[PDB]
Parts: C-alpha cells; sequence; structure tokens
C-alpha cells in the first residue's frame, strides 16, 4: 500500500530547525528518491547563514523509506508501510567527549512529495571541540570500521551487476534487430523474382506487414532497377504508401552512417539498411530506414537511467541527454580514459573502465558490452555507468529491530566521523520510530539497512550547503536458519 | 590464462589421498565433478583401508580451488586455473590447537579430461583421546562462532535475488521465442484469410514454409480451409528440409472455433520419435477455415535447461512439467511426482500470476530445495490457458549455509600464492576445535602464471552420507566463489 507510493521517482523535501548550544539555525533540503534502486539525490542549504556544526554530523538526521528492500524481504518494511500518513523518527546522538543531538522528525507524504520535518536540539558541546569548532572532515577515510571481506563481496556484486545489466540491454536490442533482419530476408525472398506470382499490390502488403511487425522501422522500399519503387512508411499509427523515386553495383548487405531524416517537422535519427534483391548475381534492392530513436525506451527505459547505445568510433546513438546524440565520446569528454570503451568495442570484448564525467564532476565507473546487431560494421555496444565514488564507498549499517510496545521499530548504531589531521569522533546513535496514525503497519524481523553516502559541493552554490548522494539497501538472514545464525 | 578455457564446462574430478596420522595409515579415494562457471562441486569420498582414523571434517580442505567462481572483472587474479593443465603443488600445515598437526603436499593437475588431486598427508603429535583421533568432532558446522550476521545477510539476500532473477531471465527468452511465433502466425492469418485473392495455394505453401523457417520451434503448420474448397495445405520441418505432406469430423470444431485455442500437450509420432508439443489453432464474420501449427515444446529444452544440465524447469497448467533436465518426469505433475505437499505453493504462484520463492524436499536425494517460480503469459485473457512458469531451484541447505573465507596473497619468490585461514570444527559435547591452516601453492610447469592481487575465496560446504554406501565415506557439496576490493580500493579507504 505504501510500497506503491515508492514505485517511481519521488520528490523529497526536508526542513530542519536546529539549536545547538544556543546557536539557532535552519536547513532546507530538496531532491528525489528511487527505492527501486535505493538512490537518494539531495541538496541541502543552510538558510540562516553559516552552519554552526559540521555537515557530516547532520546527515543521519537529514528517509529510510527509500531503502531498496529485496522482494523476499518487502514484508519487513515499516518505513513504506507507515506511508502515506508517516512516521515519527526520534534520535539521540551522543558525540563522545562532547555534546549530544536530540532530534524529533516527521517523515510523511504531502501530496506527491515525501517531506521530512526535523526539530533538533543540541546541548553540552565544547565551543572549541570537533563539532562547534568545525574540525571534522567532509567525507570518510581510513579503515576504522570496514570489514575487507564484506566490502569485497559488495564491490564484486556491484561490478557484476553493472556488467550484467549491460548484457541484458544488449540481448534485448539484439532480439529486436534479429526480427528485423529475419523479416528483411523473407521480404528479399518474395520480392526477389516472383514475376506474376507476386504483383506489386501483394508486395506492398508484405512491406506493410514488415513495418507492422517491426515498429523500430520507419519505412521500407523495394527499389526495382520496370524501374520502380514500392514504398511503405509508418505515420503515427497509420501505414501510408508514399510515391518516392530514383543500386546495380550493390552485391552485399550494407548500412548508411547514422543521420537525421526530416519527416514532418521532426528530425528522426536513424540509418538506411540496404539489401540487394540480386536474382542471378542485381534485379533491384530492398531498403529500410531503421529508427534509432525508436530504441530510446529499449536502452534508457521509462525513467531516465545511466545507459547508452554506442556505435563506430564511440558515437552516441542513444543517450539520456539528447544533446550528445551523434557526438563521439572522446570529443564530448576530455578524459582520455574514455578511449578504453571504444577499444573494448573494437575488440568485441566486454569490460569495465573508469573516467571523469562532464556532468557532475564525479568519477564514473562504466561497463561496456559490445554486440553484433547483424551476423566493426555490424557492431554496437551498451554502456551502463554509475558514480564510482559512491558505489565503491564503505557501507554503514543499522540493525533494525521491532518495538512491539510502540507499533514501531528501534535501532542503535555508531557513526565514526574523521577528525582533521588524525583520529575518529564517535557519534553513538539511538533511534526509535513510531507510526503517525493508528493504521496497520509491518513490524519487521531483525534486519540490516546498509548506506553508502558521498558528500560534495555545488560549484555554483554561494551559500553554505551540502550535496548528498546515497545508496540505501536492506539485507537480512530471513529465509536461512540453515546456517544457525 | 589459457587455463580458464579448461573450466568452461563440467569437469570430472578424481582425488587420491595417502594418509598417516600417528602411525595409523589410511587411504581415501574420491570421485565427482566441478563447474567453475557456478563454483559448484559435487564429490563423494571413500576410505579404502577400512575405518578412517580421523574425522571426515578434518580432511575437507585437504581433499580443488581450480573450481572457484571468479567474476569476469577478477579473472586476471585466478592463479589456480592459470597453472592448468600442467598443475600446481599445494602444501599445507594444519595446526589443531592443543593437539597434533597435518602436513599435506598435493598435486592438482589434469590427466586427460580429469582434474586430479593426489595428496600425501602426514599427521603427528596427536592425542589418542583427543578430538581428532578420539572422533569427538561433529559432521557439520553449528553455532554462531565465526559468522558475521551482516555479511551473511548480504550473501543470503544476494543468493535469493539471483535465483529469482535467473528465473525471470529464462521467462523473457521463452516469451521472446513465443512472441515471434504468434506475430508470424497473425501475419499468416491475414494472408491465408482471403482465399478469394490472387494468393494461389503455391504462394500459401511458401508463406507457410517461411513461417517454419523463421520459427524452428514449430514442427509443422497447416491451413485448413473448410467453408468452400475443402482442402489442407501442410508444411513440415523434416530433417533440415521443409516438406509438404498431404493430409485430407474436426471440420465442425473448426466451424465452432471463435477464438484462438491450443490443445493439451501430447506426444506426436514423427518417424520413430515421440515429439512432445501442442497444437495451436487460429481461426481464419464466421469461419472460412483455420490455421494450425504444432509447437515443439522439446525444441525449448536448451532454451530452458541450457547446454549443460541445470536446475531449471518449464511448467504448465496444474504444475505439469513441460521441460525438465530429467526427461522421465516430462508431462508429469509436480504434486504427483513429489510427495512433499509444499510444492503446491508453486502452482499457487502460477495460478495467481505472481512470482515468488518456496521450500520443499527434493526427490533427488535427502535435500531441502529452495525454488523460485516465475509465471509468465506466452500469449496475451483473464484466465490461465496462456500461462507458463519457469522454475529455478537450488540446495537450500548449501546456499544458506555459512561462508568460510581464505585471503589469497601472492608469493613472488615462488611464482605462486600463499594464504592463512582458521577452520572451527564443532566438538560433540563441547565447544570449538580450532584448525589453523597455512597454505602455499606453487606451479608445476615452468610456464607463465597469474600472480594475483590480494583477494578472498569463499566456501560453503555441506557434508552428508550415501544411504547405500556400506563403506566409510563422505559426500561433499560446495560452492566456491572469489571476491575482492580490486577496482575500488582508493574510492573506499
Amino acid at each position: 500500500k505504501g510500497e506503491e507510493l515508492f514505485t517511481g521517482v519521488v520528490p523529497i523535501l526536508v526542513e530542519l530547525d536546529g539549536d545547538v548550544n544556543g546557536h539557532k539555525f535552519s536547513v532546507s533540503g530538496e531532491g528525489e528518491g528511487d527505492a527501486t534502486y535505493g538512490k537518494l539525490t539531495l541538496k541541502f542549504i543552510c538558510t540562516t547563514g553559516k552552519l554552526p556544526v559540521p555537515w557530516p554530523t547532520l546527515v543521519t538526521t537529514l528517509v529510510q523509506c527509500f531503502a531498496r528492500y529485496p522482494d523476499h524481504m518487502k514484508q519487513h518494511d515499516f518505513f513504506k508501510s507507515a506511508m502515506p500518513e508517516g512516521y515519527v523518527q526520534e534520535r539521540t546522538i551522543f558525540f563522545k567527549d562532547d555534546g549530544n543531538y536530540k532530534t524529533r522528525a516527521e517523515v510523511k507524504f504531502e501530496g506527491d512529495t515525501l517531506v521530512n520535518r526535523i526539530e533538533l536540539k543540541g546541548i553540552d558541546f565544547k565551543e572549541d571541540g570537533n563539532i562547534l569548532g568545525h574540525k571534522l572532515e567532509y567525507n570518510s577515510s581510513g579503515r576504522t570500521g570496514i570489514d575487507p571481506f564484506t566490502e569485497s563481496v559488495l564491490q564484486s556484486q556491484a561490478t557484476e551487476l553493472l556488467q550484467k545489466k549491460a548484457q541484458l540491454v544488449s540481448f534485448k536490442i539484439q532480439g529486436i534487430m534479429k526480427r528485423i533482419f529475419m523479416g528483411a530476408n523473407t521480404l528479399e525472398k518474395f520480392l526477389s523474382d516472383e514475376n506474376s506470382a507476386i504483383n506489386d499490390t501483394l508486395k506492398r502488403r508484405m512491406l506493410s506487414e514488415f513495418l507492422l511487425a517491426n515498429p523500430h522501422v520507419l519505412l521500407v522500399s523495394a527499389i526495382y532497377t520496370n524501374e520502380r519503387v514500392i514504398t511503405a512508411m509508418s505515420m503515427d499509427s497509420k501505414i501510408a504508401y508514399p510515391n518516392t523515386t530514383l543500386i546495380r553495383s550493390l552485391k552485399s548487405i550494407t548500412h548508411s552512417d547514422p543521420y537525421y531524416k526530416e519527416v514532418n517537422g521532426d528530425k528522426i535519427y536513424g540509418m538506411d539498411i540496404t539489401l540487394p534483391l540480386m536474382g542471378k548475381n542485381a534485379i533491384g534492392a530492398l531498403n529500410f530506414f531503421l529508427n534509432i530513436d525508436a530504441f530510446y525506451t529499449d536502452v534508457v527505459g521509462k525513467k531516465k537511467s545511466n545507459t547508452f547505445l554506442m556505435g563506430k568510433d564511440g558515437r552516441l546513438l542513444i543517450n539520456p541527454n539528447r544533446e550528445i546524440q551523434d557526438k563521439i565520446l572522446s570529443a564530448i569528454n576530455p578524459d582520455r580514459r574514455v578511449a578504453k570503451a571504444v577499444e573494448y568495442y573494437n575488440q568485441n570484448e566486454a569490460g569495465t573502465l573508469s573516467y571523469h564525467s562532464l556532468s557532475g564532476n564525479t568519477e564514473t565507473f562504466l561497463a561496456i558490452q559490445p554486440f553484433d546487431f547483424f551476423e566493426n560494421h555490424w557492431r554496437w555496444a551498451i554502456g551502463k555507468y554509475v558514480n564510482k565514488s559512491l558505489v565503491f564507498s564503505s557501507h554503514s549499517n543499522v540493525y533494525i529491530t521491532a518495538d512491539k510496545q510502540k507499533n514501531g521499530i528501534k535501532a542503535n548504531f555508531k557513526i565514526r566521523h574523521n577528525i582533521e589531521d588524525g583520529g575518529v569522533q564517535l557519534a553513538d546513535h539511538y533511534q526509535q520510530n513510531t507510526p503517525i496514525g493508528d493504521g496497520p503497519v509491518l513490524l519487521p524481523d531483525n534486519h540490516y539497512l546498509s548506506t553508502q553516502s558521498k558528500l560534495s559541493k555545488d560549484p555554483n552554490e554561494k551559500r553554505d550547503h551540502m550535496v548528498l548522494l546515497e545508496f540505501v539497501t536492506a539485507a537480512g538472514i530471513t529465509l536461512g536458519m540453515d546456517e544457525l545464525y
């Protein structure tokens, strides 16, 4: 019921009202979540001026409702269950040898927006100490609480997953293209030389069917060299038969370089694939225009995603950002490491690589999956990429446990903040979540939530601010008493 | 590594152990198979000298990491396979705390198609009344001694998701194949529907043959004309050749047809072979005739099961096995094959068109099986009729057993690898018997090998017995996988 509210991208708003040692301040946040992937993209601004505390101290306080719960564990999800009315989330954060935060928040829906209103009160802080003195670092470093084996598992998983998703897109593209070429061959067999057996009217019906069976094709023409051309074209839902006009040397399948075709007032990106009708080996040729733009949803999906389709020389055939379509990768991105992707492509070998992204000043991890769309001329490649600095950052964990007396959940965990020039500042978290409203909620079995966070800055934001990117995922030993926990 | 190429399929395993522990000489012979693709090992070990003087669990690490599953991105770090086929020497010293120690030297190499493991083991300084020589260790692991709950949470969740995902991926491929059949069938219907056109029967035969050529999962197709020039044009995909057989009161059932239909699955006799399939019959404002084709279900064997046998099945109405690795249970219902009533949860998933997992006891052996069911429509109803389901299953007791790990590190001097690890054997009335392992592997041949970056190998093992084996023996099932922080240490630490 609440899971249903987290099916697409959800707009996030967060308002924090804070007072630490008498220093009052306010933080406003905006962004979006996708629980399908556990992705959180957030920007926070301090509206009162300078923030009196380090930004890292307020991350756990500033939405576990966007945690990715594997389908087998979607019954242990209280955060989404409490939606749409919401949940109260109170914490006490003890900074060792310093003050403590007391937070009370309300995470609820206001229309399509998931809101997080927070009241925070801090006391007993040292004015010269790591918090009020701003001596904590912006992001985590060092091996303090990182299990190498655990991180090995998770990293290997991430890399395999990225590689697999690229493979799965390729297969889907190949499926679509296989059918086109299979049908094109059949057309070739009938249109070859069925003099009388096939009258032009019957030929046209075969051409229209080809288009109907393969919506990724815009038009198809049989060019006979009774020099003539029977052409069919797909206008919206409707097959029309335009009267084009005008081979010989052709003796093998060929395709044009991709280009834009003007149909109506739209420019459609595609390519012309011409197949000879020979006969006695050149009776004519069959040509069709492959609508590459018709693959947008097949490559990128219904929601924007980090997927691209790439051709000869690293040319972007499909991309979420339409502005870089038809542009070469190495000509758009200065980072010369991108050339590894064209190299993978040219060697018809799948593989990963790292490069700097123009969009976002982030290190990007990219999986390239080359594939032949017909059995380097007939070769494309899928690209799946992700924020490298996020995906291979350390995981912090919270052991979620049910509190029956309060129809809710509880959790205790330790955040370790890096101190300037050496050492760790402990922040001992105590949490209790209670639903808003007396409706049925899912009290879960014990399980873990695992978070990767990366802090950054908006180069164009003049005010005191934090950009927060996170992955949040749920894991548990729930169907496996076979290990004897 | 040209070695990895030797581990592409299932590989036969043989293991010979020659043992001496405090003067008690013994010999162990092992047989089985590995698939490095999945990290799967299936082994049976026999003691040929009589009773084994040591507990079987003490010998599982001695009695084949060449079969570890290495992710593509970590392949350059697979020393074990890179040393093949010439092989590697694997020496260990195993210190049993407050007791004796094993010294093993083994040679893991190829002898023909068989990966062999010849082991010489020498044990000294053991207490005759102690956990080893006194047989006071248990058969399998128990208790929370050295399992990180979080780590096991990750791995278990991964396993469950993976199993569910693989079922989904087979379903899509089946749907792909079926989508084209029905797309082509519709086109046939459009052309064969106008008998009053210039579509001569000869042109109809060509369209029918193309349909078969484009869709090799179809055995034959017939256009049955009823309401004028009573005739039947049939094409059949014979031995790589499209032939045109000549058939001549199912004429009123075609007259009765008012939507697409399929027969119940059955076996059709073509030549001397029974081909399992079903008839799909499509009508040509009434009923000019019908188009019928026979869907060869057996033609989906490789699409469902793969080139190597695997734990996949294709299931129809009432839990009927359409495709299965074991051909003997084809056409049989799941609930009528397996006594375990929990199998009915599959069938329930199927009827509700909802994916999900379940547990049941496998006829196979005495194994608890974990099964993911993925229902899917192979044609677009509000009823079943046009629904199948994929089943992916695995040994539940193995997949959700604890993982033991070894930190593999390179030894540059000896052109090989090294590792230290600790196994905790459960003591009968008691606690844990530590077994501190020290390992050093060196290649046999003087050829190039891959010295790896540091990484982990992770093993799940389950010990069992063959009820029909009268001799002292161990049945060992294992998963072995490789994991590492290789392309992301900087972003991390």
